[PDB]
């Protein structure tokens, strides 16, 4: 069940684990970030070990892999947020109330970026008075997707003659996506928290 | 995994099964309904066999039983809806968009009734031109609850000094509840669909 690289949690259902800079796991996440955010300095990277959120996410992933008949349903994406939202996200994941703000709506859902530089905007990873900013690296079940539009509350049907068989997510552009929106709980697992500064 | 009394689904992930009137399972659900709705005539009762919704619900129930350290977290409640919403609910369960309407708000969530007679109101189980009305019997993870209020988007904390440790649901009255509101997916499994008429 729980990932093999996680630390022992001593009966706790949640903990944050600071990664050691210079070691493999920190470097892997740092590189994902610096692909588009190399100008920023990372104060720390924390592994989020949230047993319940992980279990529910993995159940949804198995279901999506069965339904779609392939295992190309997951992306690793980013989500910048304000400091006040971090304790909630760490425990409960992303909800439209705290993770739904956007410049151009592709639907009423939770939004995630392909590039860290998008989530690094101050409108998302709001800096505090000292410029400290927060961004998650998120496992997202994007599955089969289509272009979104304002005012969706669920993804569209794949075929309008079968209104309940839905796309798994929507995007701004199916050919060259920069963001994805998901509408259901347990399609997004907050995997790492990156605290950084201009 | 899947309940023992379900029919074989022949590789399908969802099906509705009409119950035989006069037999045990129909009678058990009918009695739950007639406790407060004996004046109404039941056209049919259908068992909802939704494999994915069931799996995700059961994972959430196990998690709630672990977290609360008891197994008194589930209630059997009711939810009346319009005919146009039934195919979606059967496949995907209840969302605030289709299941959130209420006369007095105890929060922005999905609402369920203790008594069938509440869900039998036309404002919920909207009748069609012929008076046909629809009501679900729903397994709901009410867990530990508190009184709600307008404008909640998640249940309150159990202790405001620990803002992320939340009640599982809210109600109109903790001593004599008539309704419950839940805020997260997978806290409500549509178990039976009752089609009835004045
Ligand atoms: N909060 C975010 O990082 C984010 C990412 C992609 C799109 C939007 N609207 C927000
Ligand atoms: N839709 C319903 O049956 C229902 C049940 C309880 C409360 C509310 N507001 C609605």
């Amino acid at each position: 069940n729980l990932p093999e690289h996680w630390t022992d949690m001593n009966h706790q259902l949640f903990c944050m684990v600071q990664l050691e800079p210079g070691q493999s796991e920190y470097n892997t996440i740092k590189d994902k970030f610096t692909r588009t955010c190399s100008s920023y300095a990372i104060e720390k990277i924390e592994r989020i070990q949230n047993a319940f959120l992980w279990q529910s996410y993995q159940v949804k992933k198995r279901q999506m892999d069965i339904k779609n008949d392939h295992k190309n349903n997951e992306r690793l994406l980013f989500h910048g947020t304000d400091a006040d939202s971090v304790p909630y996200v760490n425990q409960h994941g992303f909800n439209e109330s705290c993770a739904g703000k956007n410049a151009v709506s592709y639907g009423k859902g939770t939004y995630f970026a392909v590039d860290a530089s998008y989530s690094a905007k101050d409108t998302y990873s709001k800096p505090d008075s000292n410029g400290r900013k927060h961004m998650y690296v998120v496992r997202v079940l994007t599955g089969v997707f289509t272009k979104g539009r304002a005012g969706l509350v669920t993804p569209p049907p794949k075929n309008p003659h079968n209104p309940t068989d839905l796309f798994d997510s929507v995007t701004n552009n199916t050919r060259s996506p920069k963001l994805f929106v998901v509408f259901f709980d347990n399609q997004a697992y907050p995997e790492y928290l990156i605290t950084f500064t201009a």
